[PDB]
C-alpha cells in the first residue's frame, strides 16, 4: 500500500502527508535589508498542501549572509515580513519550518558587515562561488572570499545568534525550525575535518568538531522546545567542496546519537547534491534508525517510488523534494494521482521575479 499520503507526527505538528518541500534558495529578497516579499509569500502559499514546507535558507544575523537576495530573520522588518508569509501559509492550512543558516566561508566580503572577510572555523578559502547581484539586480556567481577563523571568545555569540533567530522564528509564526548543518555552510565547516583545522575545543576530535552544532541545538531547544527543532545534515559524501573526513560514517553516527539525546523533532538527511554519487547503504540507514527516535526525512534525487520503498522498510518517515517542488506547487496531488510533472526551468531557479517562481501551474 502507499504510505506517502498518510499523516506523520513531526514533533509539535502533525503533517497530513509525507511529501515535504525541501529548503530552496531562490534569491528574490529585497536589498537593502534582506527582506522577504509578498511574492515569496505567494510562492509558499501555492505549495501549502505539502506535508511540511521547509523554507529557503534564512540568515540568523547580517554576518550570516553569503548570498545577495537570501532573506534574514534578525531584523524587525524581516520579522514583520515573515509574519505575513507564515500567516498566508496558515490560511491555506499549511505548515512551515524556517531553515536557519550561517553561511560562514561561503560568502563574499562585499556583502559582509563593514566589508570584512567572512568567518569560519579556519582561515581556508571555500574554493567555490557564491551568488551576488550585479548593478541591475541580477544574480551573478563570484569566487568566495578567504575567511577569518573565529576566535574562541566569538563562539558564544554565534550560538546566541542561532538562539535569537529561533526566538524571532517562533514570533514570526513558523511551526518548526531547521538548523542548516549541511552543504559546507558554517555548522558543517566546523563538523568537517577538511574545513576545520582548529586546535582548540572546537576542532580535532569528532566531539570537538560537533561541539558547536550541539551547543546550538541545546540553545534552541532551551529557547523554544525540542519538539520544534529539526536539523539538516549532509554527513556522507562531498558537498560544495566539503567532504566529511576519513571516518564519515562513525562520525555521523556519533552526531546522530548525540542529537537523539535532545529529543528533537527530526533529522533531515541530504543524501546527495545534483551531480549524484554513492547511495546510502541499507546498513548505514539501519544504524541511523536504531539511534534516532524522531522523524527521519530523506532527500536528494528521490522518486515517489524510492520514498515508498524506504518508508515501507521502516528506515525513513518522509521525503523532501526540491526541484519537483520548484516546478509543481501541487506536487502532493500530482504524486497521489500519478499525474505528469511540470517541466522545470532551471534558468529561473535563482534571482529574478515571478517568472519561473509563481507561474508554474497546478493541475
Ligand atoms: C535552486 C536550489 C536551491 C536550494 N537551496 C537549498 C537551501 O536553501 N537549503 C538546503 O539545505 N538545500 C538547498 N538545496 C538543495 C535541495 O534542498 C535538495 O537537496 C536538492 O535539490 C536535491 O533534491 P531534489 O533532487 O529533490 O531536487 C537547493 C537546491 C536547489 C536546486
Ligand atoms: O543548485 N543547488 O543544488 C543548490 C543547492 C543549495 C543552494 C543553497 C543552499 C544549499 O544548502 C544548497
Ligand atoms: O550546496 N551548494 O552546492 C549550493 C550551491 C549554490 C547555492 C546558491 C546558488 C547557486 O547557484 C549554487
Amino acid at each position: 500500500a502507499e504510505k506517502l499520503f498518510t499523516p506523520l507526527k513531526v514533533g509539535a505538528v502533525t503533517a497530513p502527508n509525507r511529501v515535504f518541500m525541501a529548503p530552496l534558495t531562490r534569491l528574490r529578497s529585497i536589498e537593502p535589508g534582506d527582506i522577504p516579499t509578498p511574492l515569496m509569500g505567494e510562492y509558499y502559499r501555492q505549495r501549502a498542501s505539502a506535508g511540511l514546507i521547509i523554507s529557503e535558507a534564512t540568515q540568523i544575523s547580517a554576518q550570516a549572509k553569503g548570498y545577495a537576495g537570501a532573506p534574514g530573520l534578525h531584523s524587525p522588518e524581516q520579522i514583520a515580513a515573515w509574519k505575513k508569509i507564515t500567516a498566508g501559509v496558515h490560511a491555506e492550512d499549511g505548515r512551515i519550518a524556517v531553515q536557519l543558516w550561517h553561511t560562514g566561508r561561503i560568502s563574499h566580503s562585499s556583502i559582509q558587515p563593514g566589508g570584512q572577510a567572512p568567518v569560519s572555523a579556519s582561515a581556508l578559502n571555500a574554493n567555490t562561488r557564491t551568488s551576488l547581484r550585479d548593478e541591475n539586480g541580477n544574480a551573478i556567481r563570484v569566487d568566495t572570499t578567504t575567511p577569518r577563523a573565529l576566535e574562541l571568545d566569538e563562539i558564544p555569540g554565534i550560538v546566541n545568534d542561532f538562539r535569537q533567530a529561533v526566538a524571532n522564528a517562533r514570533e514570526a509564526g513558523f511551526d518548526l525550525v531547521e538548523l542548516h548543518s549541511a552543504h559546507g555552510y558554517l555548522l558543517h565547516q566546523f563538523l568537517s575535518p577538511s574545513s576545520n583545522q582548529r586546535t582548540d575545543q572546537y576542532g580535532g576530535s569528532v566531539e570537538n568538531r560537533a561541539r558547536l552544532v550541539l551547543e546550538v541545538v541545546d540553545a534552541v531547544c532551551n529557547e523554544w522546545s525540542a519538539d520544534r527543532i529539526g536539523i539538516r545534515v549532509s554527513p556522507i559524501g562531498t558537498f560544495q567542496n566539503v567532504d566529511n573526513g576519513p571516518n564519515e560514517e562513525a562520525d555521523a553516527l556519533y552526531l546522530i546519537e548525540e542529537l537523539a539525546k535532545r529529543g528533537i523533532a527530526y533529522l533531515h538527511m541530504s543524501e546527495t547534491d545534483l551531480a549524484g554519487g554513492k547511495p546510502y547503504s541499507e546498513a548505514f540507514r539501519q544504524k541511523v534508525r536504531e539511534r534516532f527516535h524522531g522523524v527521519i526525512i530523506g532527500a536528494g534525487a528521490y522518486t515517489a517510488e524510492k520514498a515508498e520503498d524506504l518508508i515501507g522498510k521502516g528506515l525513513i518517515d518522509a521525503v523532501a523534494f526540491g526541484r519537483d517542488y520548484i516546478a509543481n506547487p501541487d506536487l502532493v496531488a500530482r504524486l497521489q494521482k500519478k499525474a505528469e510533472l511540470n517541466p522545470q526551468r532551471p534558468e529561473s531557479f535563482y534571482g529574478g521575479g515571478a517568472e519561473g517562481y509563481t507561474d508554474y501551474p497546478s493541475l
